């Protein structure tokens, strides 16, 4: 069975299953999946470019731009010029956005702890380290 | 930075980056992403239910059904009744479909080998084992 041990299929299924669990919680708290991904990805961050945000939220950049249009209208994020090279727009979370997602972020930490608890701290840290190294090797 | 070590974000980015690399190869060989996921997931498999196929291909079931309508028209797959409980439709790859995807599957194995080579056999097997265990714990 080709797919049983094919890495991209394993990553895709694990990602879908784990994310879908928490996305149900996010929607019960009034967030769409894309709104949660953006706010979670900007929380605690310096301003980042739209392109960086699209990568970390695994969302196409034109979709991110339309999303930021309405989230900025709601005062949850702010777009800013890149002071130097100004073909680049930066984006940050506002205080209003952070307060809006703070409780959901604690629920997200609790869900993650539950997902990882059966594996133990060693295997959990290994997994996160390998995933981080893979991302940094393949990000364009 | 909340998202830097948040497992669902790490899985989602690693999955997107790794899959997107190979999906470019698939399209150069005339396959859409969904066609490749279905054929790869059925290769070497006994017939599986539509619901099982939707899970392993991380594709919504109504989307899978429409996809199978056209792939069955092209003779690449076949739907079959579940002989017992027959609220269930099963699906399999045909010989024509297998021959169509055989070369792409070898390219997929080579791409996977390249992705995993920097990590070594131990860390690669750990990763696949952890992902498999996570899937089996969270699949509904």
């Amino acid at each position: 069975r080709f797919v049983d041990d094919y890495l991209p299929a394993l990553l895709a299924q694990a990602s879908q299953l784990i994310s879908s669990e928490f996305h149900e919680v996010a929607r019960q708290h009034g967030f769409s999946v894309s709104e949660w991904r953006v706010m979670a990805s900007l929380a605690g961050s310096e301003p980042i470019s739209i392109g960086q945000l699209a990568q970390v939220t695994v969302t196409k950049q034109p979709t991110v731009t339309r999303l930021l249009d309405r989230m900025e209208a709601r005062g949850q994020v702010e777009r800013l010029p890149h002071e130097s090279d100004r073909r680049i727009t930066l984006v940050r979370i506002t205080r209003k956005g952070l307060k809006a997602v703070e409780h959901l972020m604690e629920l997200a930490r609790e869900h993650e702890r539950r997902v990882l608890e059966p594996f133990g701290l060693r295997r959990a840290e290994e997994l996160k380290q390998t995933l981080r190294q893979m991302i940094d090797l393949h990000v364009h």
